[PDB]
């Protein structure tokens, strides 16, 4: 991170697969270090949170490619999917980049291993 202060986590917009008629919907993540936590609210800062994803039960991630319904903004060096206990997540972020530091974080957070060494 370090970029700019910002509040105890990081904060980005995060787009999800759509799977149905409409194309993918742009939502409002928040990559909660400290909760280690996925919340995203339908509108920036929305009167509670609407789902939350134990980043501990985070598989791993992965840069997928763009699929159909996606946004013609972001590239394909951006979508990452998200592989849970639960099921598998798409998101993406709005910049190649952008989207590696999701990754980063993320990946700066999946599950509790070995320590020392």
């Amino acid at each position: 991170g370090s970029s700019g202060s910002s509040g105890r986590s990081y904060e980005g917009i995060l787009y999800k697969k759509g799977a149905f008629m409409k194309p993918w919907k742009a939502r409002w993540f928040v990559l909660d270090k400290t909760k280690h936590q996925l919340r995203y609210y339908d509108h920036r800062m929305d009167t509670e949170c609407k789902g939350v994803i134990d980043l501990a039960e985070v598989e791993a991630v992965a840069p997928g490619t763009p699929t159909i319904g996606a946004p013609k903004t972001v590239d394909e060096k951006a979508f990452f999917d998200v592989k849970t206990t639960r099921r598998v997540y798409n998101f993406c972020a709005q910049d190649v980049p952008s989207a590696q530091q999701w990754v980063d974080r993320i990946q700066s957070c999946l599950s509790s291993g070995p320590s020392s060494g």
